[PDB]
Order: structure tokens, then sequence, then C-alpha cells
RNA sequence: UCCCCACGCGUGUGGGGAUG
């Protein structure tokens, strides 16, 4: 019960246009990326992830990619990143194991009233979701005195301007972003390792879902 | 929360959101 799947690391340069384009807006980011494993994608054996971490200092932006198969990172830009050698990663689960996690995600509901998704309001009730996603997917958020293992690193409202060839009107965006870091426990390592590959909730193509984790 | 899909228990749930 290992698993597979690969991680990048790149390093954006804050003096590329592209990289700037794509750091601002996750949907332009989700056309970049997707050309490392375009043909993946096609084939119907691919789901992209990726984040973009939180920086603590004045070090370049850094964003983290997953995908299910080897990334071909030659379609980058010259000067968009630094490209960390692709790594195959097998992830260490077994029932009770303790680790760290960072995701950011989605925390929404879909609307009875409008059928339309929208964002959780309250930091209870996206804690709340994540407990509950977190739990169908093999794992737990462990629970210490003081309350549930997680923090609210980042909040936000993303509204992103999207545009596909062939498209006339580019439509808008709106995705609710929030970044949690915290401590969980495996539960089922199968069913989290299907987890880890396929992510945690909606605006997967937008750098949220990806759940990492580690010791 | 702008669009699309799946659905028989949830604040409706889940999935999707390149070919510049």
């Amino acid at each position: 019960g290992t698993g597979a799947m690969w991680l990048t690391k790149l390093v954006l340069n804050p003096a590329s246009r592209a990289a700037r384009r794509d750091l601002a807006n996750p949907y332009e980011m989700h056309r970049t990326l997707s050309k490392a494993v375009s043909r993946a994608l096609e084939e119907g054996r691919e789901r992209l992830l990726w984040r973009l971490e939180p920086a603590r200092g004045l070090e370049p932006p850094v964003v983290l990619v997953q995908t299910l198969t080897e990334p071909d990172w030659s379609v980058l830009d010259e000067g968009y990143a630094q490209v960390f050698p692709p790594k195959p990663f097998h992830p260490a689960l077994k029932p009770g194991q303790r680790l760290r996690f960072r995701l950011r995600a989605n925390p929404a509901k879909r609307l009875a009233a409008t059928g339309k998704r929208v964002a959780l309001k309250t930091p209870a009730e996206k804690v709340a979701w994540l407990e509950r996603r977190l739990e169908e997917g093999g794992f737990r958020l462990l629970e210490g005195e003081r309350g549930p293992w997680v923090q609210i690193l980042q909040d936000t409202f993303l509204e992103v301007r999207r545009k596909k060839d062939g498209e006339e009107a580019g439509k808008l965006l709106q995705v609710q972003a929030v970044l949690f870091e915290g401590r969980l426990e495996v539960v089922d390592p199968e069913r989290a390792l299907a987890t880890l590959r396929r992510g945690v909730g909606p605006g997967k193509a937008l750098g949220l879902g990806l759940l990492s984790v580690a010791p």
C-alpha cells in the first residue's frame, strides 16, 4: 500500500511576464502547467494539481505541481522558472500515522435555493468542511485540547478572468481560496492515497485541492 | 460563484473548468 505520483517544484521568476501572468491568474497557470502533461490529459490518464506555496520571506514564488504521469517541463518558456527534476513520490500511508498537511481548498456549498456553488462563510464552517472531506477521503483531522489541529492561514476571494481560444466572451471565475495547515492521521491507506492523487474539493484546475502531507 | 456534468438523505453532495 505505497502509491505513486510525480512531484515537481517550480521556482518562478518574477522578472518573467509569463510567470507574473500565471501567479496572478490561476486559470492562466492551469493553461501553462497543462502543457507539461498535455498528452496524458488528452488520453484521460491525468489529474494535474498544484499549489502556489505561501511565502514566509522575500524568496521567489514556489509552485508545487503534482501529476499522475511523468511531466515534461521543456514546455516552459526560457526564464519562466527554475525547474527541479520531477520526482516519483511514494507516500507512506498506514493506519494511525500522524502527518502534517497543507491544503489550499475551496470550502463551498451548492445552494438549494440558487443551484450555485458559494463559499461557506465562517471559519467554523470552513473547518467543518475540511473535517468532513478529510474523513470521507480516508484521513482524519486531529483534534487536540484547544480544538482541531488546523489553522486557516489565508482566506481570499479569487476573481479570475477566464478565456479559451474560440470563446467570444471571457467569463469570470469566482472562487473562495482557503489555505489550511495542520495535523491529520491516516485512517484508510487506500482511500487516503486516492485523496492525495485526486485532490480535495472544487477548483482543482485553479491551484486548489492539492493535499500535501509529510511526517 | 461565471459555466458544464452526475445524483435517492448533507448548509444539497460530488466531479469538470488548457491546446495560449
